[PDB]
């Protein structure tokens, strides 16, 4: 007749994420760190020579997620009138996904921090050296030329960041990134379609 | 001085779901089932209405996967030359999301069928008695008027559905999907990007 209390329903049903108000963050500056490509031609050159050295790129980018007001921002570093990237970066050969995640983190934003990555939120691939990517791989592309991941990156109740002088650490609005491609590029703006899986508690 | 044998790592980070052969499917006919709308202007006459009475409407709508040649497809009900919806409707009021989406499940493509749904993978919100829905609610809506749920339902490796007559089953590939909002609108266009975490399995 005994009867068994209930389990928590599966994290993979129900996802529940903290998120924290804008006022609880802060920065100081830092030296700035300037991109390894200074063109696009540059940019194609360097991923053809390294694709052929060590294969496919294998780019990691992590989603800090605040709010202001109840309503979800995600972190992102501007590096030009319209040039906003997230924090993130180039794996090195072998090395894990998360750990990896973890060092370009502390490289880019890190004051000790110990990053709470415990969510893949999406993938996207690069099918030639050009500028178009897709959240799949497309029929008959066997060697992707870029595979890039993103994970969800919980931020502790109080964080304070160490942002290069040469960007500026803005928290963005869901409303400004949806169905904005033109303003932040294909994978920014599918953000909002992303994270809208997740239960935010506004804290 | 021993070791622990690691856990398999957690379901949020890493999620495997096996998909199967279009060939693996098949469907048998069944009753017509008309739109419980006629046109637009009822369409959101009912809403008004019931909003008053009820209050949100509740949908819930299941995302059935399946392969062919390694590449995911999703299968849409096509009712209309461009009219394609995903299986699935209105949750009748303090009916659980889950056995919900199963009921509906069963009686829009059941053949007895057990139906497996782990996984949400979506959450969109319609904030008025208009056509524009969005995955997030919009400042200063707290009262949105419809709440759409999508969940992912695994298949088994074989199956029969029972589909109504006036109904077309199809699998439609992520490259038909993937920015193509004219022609599936917002949701399901944006389902190759709420599928690309998966870790799929082409058996």
């Amino acid at each position: 007749g005994n009867k068994y209390i209930q389990q928590t329903k599966p994290l993979t049903l129900e996802r529940t994420i903290n998120l924290y108000p804008l006022t609880n963050y802060t920065f100081g500056t830092k030296e700035p760190l300037y991109e390894k490509d200074s063109s696009v031609a540059a940019r194609f050159q360097r991923m053809r020579e390294e694709f052929d050295k060590i294969g496919m790129r294998r780019t990691v980018e992590g989603v800090l997620i605040v709010h202001e007001h109840r309503l979800p921002h995600v972190l992102l570093l501007q590096l030009g009138t319209t040039f906003f990237k997230l924090p993130g970066g180039e794996l090195n050969p072998g090395e894990d996904e998360v750990e990896g995640l973890k060092r370009l983190m502390t490289e880019i934003l890190g004051r000790l921090q110990d990053w709470v990555i415990d969510d893949c939120i999406g993938n996207w691939w690069r099918p030639n050296f050009e500028p178009p990517q897709y959240p799949y791989i497309p029929a008959h592309i066997t060697k992707p030329k870029e595979h890039k991941k993103l994970f969800l990156v919980q931020l502790q109740e109080k964080a304070l960041f160490a942002v290069p002088k040469n960007y500026k650490l803005v928290a963005a609005p869901l409303f400004e990134l949806y169905d904005n491609a033109p303003g932040y590029g294909p994978i920014i703006s599918s953000l909002p379609q992303l994270l809208s899986r997740f239960n935010f508690i506004y804290n």
